[PDB]
């Protein structure tokens, strides 16, 4: 991610300092060349001694200072953006014993990628619940550009569902195989999520807050569609970069209310500014989730 108008210059508060003998950890949920994510049982973290379930981010001995700062950096920033209701928030670090541990809430039902098209034909998903998930996820969204921040890769993978069917905005990161994951793409230099991307972001390498709403028209997409692949079944070769910049958006999905593809049309323009912010975002779910009354 970013920080815009350092990662290394914000501080760390020695206040999420927990000790590494009071995890025990489990059932591996994430896992990639150099980190994975845990889910592990943090006894005494929020009540004075009562046991509870977080996912702990770490590395394997394979990752090396860069991959270990970036580690500390993640953490950093984590720890500035503080809390909101749909991002997974952080519940605490051990920094010093040791390796980098950054320990966060975990969401019991994983990602909601893999939990759509489970759910594709333990509740049956309505319309109601793929229009909260819009509200939810643009919240989140409107809140971490409101923390001068920028995701850079907002997908249904790397957007998490909890109890209550309460959608939370997170970032696998070193934590996922991007190797065997389709969806990220090999550039000469790195692998990216190309299909999610917008078109400064992909010819400039322009990561700004109006490039993370084209990003979110993207998962709007895969949302309504119940799980299918941005321009599914295509290779990501040259043939697929000429019609994204020409301008050929994707159609609607089968599922997807008219309003709500508006909003995909508008985060798909060309033009970066011509794009409605986060927070204008939410207003008009909002006005969606009322209509409905
Ligand atoms: C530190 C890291 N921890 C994390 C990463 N990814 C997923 C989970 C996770 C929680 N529960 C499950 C269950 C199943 C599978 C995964 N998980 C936890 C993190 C990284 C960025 C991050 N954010 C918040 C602002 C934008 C990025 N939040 C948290």
């Amino acid at each position: 991610w970013k920080v815009v108008e350092d990662p290394t210059q914000l501080p760390y508060d020695h206040k999420w300092e927990f000790p590494r003998n009071r995890l025990s950890f489990g059932k591996t949920l994430g896992a990639g060349a150099f980190g994975k994510v845990v889910e592990a049982t943090a006894y005494g973290l929020i009540k004075s001694d009562a046991a509870m379930t977080v996912a702990v981010k770490m590395l394997k001995p394979s990752a090396h200072l860069t991959e270990r700062e970036a580690l500390m950096s993640e953490l950093k920033v984590l720890s500035y953006l503080g809390n909101h209701m749909n991002i997974v928030n952080l519940l605490g670090a051990c920094t010093i014993g040791g390796p980098t541990l950054v320990i966060t809430e975990y969401c019991c039902y994983g990602d909601l990628l893999n939990f759509l098209r489970r759910k594709r034909d333990e509740l049956a998903l309505d319309l109601e619940d793929l229009l909260s998930f819009s509200y939810q996820v643009a919240k989140g969204m409107a809140f971490l550009a409101s923390k001068n921040c920028i995701h850079r890769d907002l997908a249904a993978r790397n957007i998490l569902l909890t109890h209550g069917r309460i959608t939370k905005i997170c970032d696998f990161g070193l934590a996922r195989d991007i190797k065997n994951d389709s969806n990220y793409v090999v550039k000469g230099n790195a692998r990216l999520p190309v299909k999610w991307m917008a078109p400064e972001s992909i010819f400039n390498c322009v990561y700004t807050f109006e490039s993370d709403v084209w990003s979110y028209g993207i998962f709007l997409w895969e949302l309504f569609s119940l799980g299918s692949s941005p321009y599914p079944g295509m290779p990501v070769d040259s043939k697929f970069y000429k019609m994204i910049k020409e301008g050929f958006r994707m159609l609607s999905p089968e599922h997807a209310p008219a309003e709500m593809y508006d909003i995909m049309k508008t985060c798909w323009d060309a033009d970066p500014l011509k794009r409605p912010t986060f927070k204008q975002i939410v207003q008009l779910i909002e006005k969606q989730i009322s209509e409905s009354t």
